[PDB]
């Protein structure tokens, strides 16, 4: 990784300018700013408990590299390869008039998003963050895991971290287990088949796992919930998606496939 000097970043960013369209957003734990370095457009994450998830995300970085990861370029302040399309999140909800992603573009983000968890659990790293904010996609909408600051190399914690919404039962009681990512990537699918974010406040069910129980006791269908912002869905590989989120979500950690047997069911479903 390149060390740069902050006077270099705070240059390439316009003097770190807050205004939107040097701001792109804000990540995990600081702001996102757009640069510019050798022509190569690059994000810059200008953030004691901070400075060890700062040294979290070089080591995990350092160790794992795969195509369905970010790749950090960088670090002063954290500086990674620009992802033209920005946040699974945001694609979901179309933020900024961008258009809805099709149903074959959203079975290739869950594949590929399967295929960077399996390689992070391969390499013996859980998360703890699993969200579509932490999915980035490139020029190609290649599903690009993120934010590896509170990744960790059964077993428990005093301070619980994470997103609420995506949370696993065992996670909220302070345990740490790659089970947790497991359950946080079956809400991800949902989001994925609904395009409805994981928590609405104006929304009712508030949270989107809520709908696996509905479903389960017959009060609606996956057909109810699935994106209508997509012409091209078929229900075999909307319900074989669903059925690998409903796998996700049990309530017990131990009753969950493990990344390989998700990404092998993700696999059969094209
Ligand atoms: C209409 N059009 C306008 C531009 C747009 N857009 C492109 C982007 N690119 C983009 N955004 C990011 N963060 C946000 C999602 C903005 C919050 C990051 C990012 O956080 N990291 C990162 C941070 N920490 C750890 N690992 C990786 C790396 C790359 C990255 N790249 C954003 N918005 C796309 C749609």
């Amino acid at each position: 990784f390149h060390s740069f000097s902050f006077y270099e970043l705070k240059n390439v960013t316009n003097n770190f300018d807050e205004r939107p369209i040097n701001k792109m957003g804000e990540g995990g734990f600081g702001v996102v700013y757009k640069g510019y370095v050798n022509n190569t457009t690059v994000a810059v994450k200008k953030l004691e408990e901070l400075k060890q998830q700062f040294d979290q995300e070089i080591k995990v970085m350092a160790k794992c590299q795969h195509e369905n990861l970010v790749e950090l370029l960088g670090f002063s302040c954290l500086v990674y390869v620009y992802m033209p399309n920005g946040s699974l999140l945001d694609r979901l909800s179309c933020l900024d008039g961008t258009p809805p992603l099709s149903w074959h573009m959203r079975c290739k983000i869950a594949q590929g998003a399967a295929n960077g968890i399996n390689f992070l659990h391969e390499n013996h790293h859980i998360h703890r963050d699993i969200k579509s904010a932490n999915i980035l996609l490139d020029e190609a909408f290649t599903a690009k895991i993120s934010d590896f600051g509170l990744a960790r190399a059964t077993v428990m914690t005093s301070r619980i971290v994470g997103t609420t919404a995506y949370m696993a039962p065992e996670a909220l009681r302070g345990e740490i287990t790659p089970k947790s990512d497991i359950y946080s990537f079956g809400v991800v699918l949902l989001e994925i088949i609904t395009g409805l974010p994981a928590v609405d406040e104006h929304r009712e069910p508030q949270l989107l796992l809520d709908i696996k129980e509905e479903i389960e006791d017959e009060e609606k269908t996956i057909e109810d919930y699935i994106d209508k912002k997509m012409n091209d869905a078929d229900s075999t590989s909307v319900e074989a998606m669903y059925s690998v989120a409903s796998q996700c979500l049990h309530e017990k950690k131990n009753k969950r496939p493990d990344i390989k047997k998700v990404q092998q069911l993700l696999q059969e479903m094209t």
